[PDB]
């Protein structure tokens, strides 16, 4: 039984986790500053549908960090038989628990930020409603069943079963992207920006199953620490530098994506 | 350690905290009945999905009303160092239990019910599909962020943080009530329903983070059943009798609220 | 203190219950394979649409079926005073534990696909957003307040409370069905083949309550294993072979729902 304090003061006295995470908290609100104070200019609803879709990610993750932050959405669960982390031992409050630190919080950041990527993204290539629904509905699938492979103690076989499930959805996800967005794009007159925002968001995303695969959850090659410093590193470049990137564009061409 | 009956007990045995709930939940269930009999005569889709968004508005009430009565949604939280209740003590059952009752169902009643309150409201003033995207997305933030504040025993301090975040997010949601809306109503020609509407709700909505601060899971200057029936009775005029005023209005103005 | 483990194994070494999940898992996966296999020629934005929500349905199923498989949508829970079930046992790990096995995931199963299965058919039947709208909450509502049901341990009275909410939900969404939609299909071209799909939908989803109340979450005639085949034989035909009927018409009648989204 232990507490939300006990694991918020694991966080802590912990350099690399504390600080992949309160760092995010702040790059997070600073993000938010800057994409509110860029696009007070906009005046297009559907430009402006764009922007707050895309303020919204930072706004997710804030939240969410300081969920993790806070030992909220933290838990620890014990590997089942087979796990290269089955067996690990954590010092939480006066006593030695069995078990692995697992941030799942990370998946609520996922659950709800990568829609809103999604939706940006597709607004800006023009896609019709059917894209939208169809990328939207799998990204979903994909960060839930990923939480749920996260979350299976009772089977190592099962864990690997929802990753390969959540990979699946990705697949379909990275096809909307990379062939049905990319060419819709060009009817948009955004294909140079979606060009970019859509490599840099292919890339850093496959980055994410590759991490979980590593990190504790998967084969543990990456400590507990590492494994979060290396989401929170993916989570700036897909969340706030991509973020950025669209911002600065569509708030000097306002035009090219207004239309209905 | 807290079982499910013994907060059902809880509730029950105790008038102030019992009468707060079954009587939302017979009001809720008495509005329902009552909504539906009166658009029964309604014709026109557009002005239907306003009266079905508004009619969900009882429904969710007396879903998690219920869902708080029968002890599914409410549990037994020991409060941070520091904070006004630390160390307090329940009486769960017959045994004296540390920390204090918390009913976080309400917050899912709010995060379903407020998003229904403002798809009717935003149809009803002619909002844009961008506006009525960025009020309720914000506004389903401030519920989430405002469970987070409540669930948070971490620290006190992160209980405000929270608690901060949320009141961000409420703020974006009032300016589009206040300030946005207002200047659609205008061209939809509700612009002097919503001014009634609209009043009611920001009145009604800055009640409720006033009496969180003062509750229970704030200063803790109202007792568990005070706070309780504070709620209750914002619950009872920002739904049941905002939804009766909104349908009421809605079946004298059908023709105006279908547009052409 | 029952663990996910303990779970995962008694669903193992018990016959009923090991196949029920298993199967569908199985078939959940096949049926995604045929559907995207006999879409793969739609072009038309709108039938596309169609056929992605129905899709949708086994991935939904695949992905909660191994939820409950695996333990993870899995507690065991004690009923209340008058419930006929209370009182129960069920042998976990290695002694005996008080409460019943409570398969809750399937309440998540249901909240997820039963959108899909009603966004297709309304959809098929050239439905208006306001239609569409009523039957997704009211169906939520329904799947929502059914899961709470089935939760609710601490009085056996407003286990039922919330079983009747619910079917005034599902009346709802019954209605949409029978009434709304039966004309609308008229009016879209798609009547028979649309009329035939909603009764098979009606049919079924009338087996749920049903079993609900012939079950261990309600009288409790049928024990655990048995309560769980009967929902996954309403599945299989409710999800499975309904959405490989409604494909078998898409994929020969594009033109016919092709209009626009
Ligand atoms: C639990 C309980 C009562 C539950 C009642 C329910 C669930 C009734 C819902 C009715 C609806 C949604 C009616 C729809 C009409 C529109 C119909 C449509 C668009 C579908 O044609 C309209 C004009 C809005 O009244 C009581 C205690
Ligand atoms: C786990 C498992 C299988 C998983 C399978 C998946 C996730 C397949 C998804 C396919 C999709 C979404 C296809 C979309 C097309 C439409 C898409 C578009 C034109 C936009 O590319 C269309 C015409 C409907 O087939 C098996 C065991
Ligand atoms: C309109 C729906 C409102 C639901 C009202 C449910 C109230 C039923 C209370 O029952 C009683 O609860 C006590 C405490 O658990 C038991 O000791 C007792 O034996 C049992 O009879
Ligand atoms: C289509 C989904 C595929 C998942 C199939 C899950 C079946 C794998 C069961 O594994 C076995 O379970 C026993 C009891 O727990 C262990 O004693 C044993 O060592 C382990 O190997
Ligand atoms: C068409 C659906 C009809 C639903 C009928 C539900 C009735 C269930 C009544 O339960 C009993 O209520 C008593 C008083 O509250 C408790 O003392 C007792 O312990 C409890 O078991
Ligand atoms: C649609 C299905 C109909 C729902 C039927 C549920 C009613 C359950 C009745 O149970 C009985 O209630 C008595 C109190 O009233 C108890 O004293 C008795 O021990 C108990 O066995
Ligand atoms: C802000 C967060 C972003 C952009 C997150 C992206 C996450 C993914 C692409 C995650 C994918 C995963 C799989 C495909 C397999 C299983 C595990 C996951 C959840 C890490
Ligand atoms: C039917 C319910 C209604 C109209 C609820 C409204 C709720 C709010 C306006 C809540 C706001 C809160 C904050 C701004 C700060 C933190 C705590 C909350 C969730 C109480
Ligand atoms: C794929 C799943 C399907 C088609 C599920 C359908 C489920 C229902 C129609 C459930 C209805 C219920 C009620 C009306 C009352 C309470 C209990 C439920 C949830 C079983």
């Amino acid at each position: 039984e232990v507490t939300q304090r006990e694991l918020f003061e694991f966080v802590l006295n912990d350099p690399l986790l504390a600080s992949s995470l309160y760092i995010n908290i702040a790059l997070a609100g600073l993000s938010i500053l800057l994409f509110v104070f860029m696009t007070r200019g906009l005046d297009d609803p559907r430009a402006k549908l764009i922007a707050v879709s895309t303020i919204l990610v930072p706004v997710v993750s804030i939240a969410s960090y300081t969920g993790l932050a806070s030992g909220l959405t933290i838990s620890v669960l014990e590997m089942p038989a087979g796990h290269f982390a089955e067996g690990s031992s954590v010092m939480l409050g006066g006593e030695e628990v069995d078990g692995v630190v697992t941030m799942w919080g990370r998946y609520l950041t996922w659950a709800l930020s990568t829609p809103m990527i999604l939706l940006a993204l597709g607004l800006l290539a023009g896609s019709n409603a059917t894209k939208l629904f169809t990328a939207i509905t799998f990204d979903i699938a994909m960060c839930v069943t990923g939480l749920a492979a996260a979350l299976t103690t009772s089977s190592h076989l099962m864990r690997w079963f929802w990753y390969a499930i959540s990979c699946a959805c990705f697949i379909v996800v990275l096809y909307i992207l990379l062939v049905e967005w990319a060419q819709d794009a060009k009817a948009a007159g955004t294909a140079d920006i979606f060009s970019t925002l859509k490599l840099l968001t292919v890339v850093m995303w496959l980055g994410y199953p590759i991490v979980w695969a590593l990190g504790v959850e998967g084969v543990a090659v990456l400590p507990v620490g590492y494994t979060s410093w290396a989401y929170s590193a993916l989570d700036i470049v897909a969340k706030y530098i991509f973020a950025f990137l669209l911002l600065n564009y569509l708030t000097s061409n306002e035009g090219v994506v207004s239309g209905s």
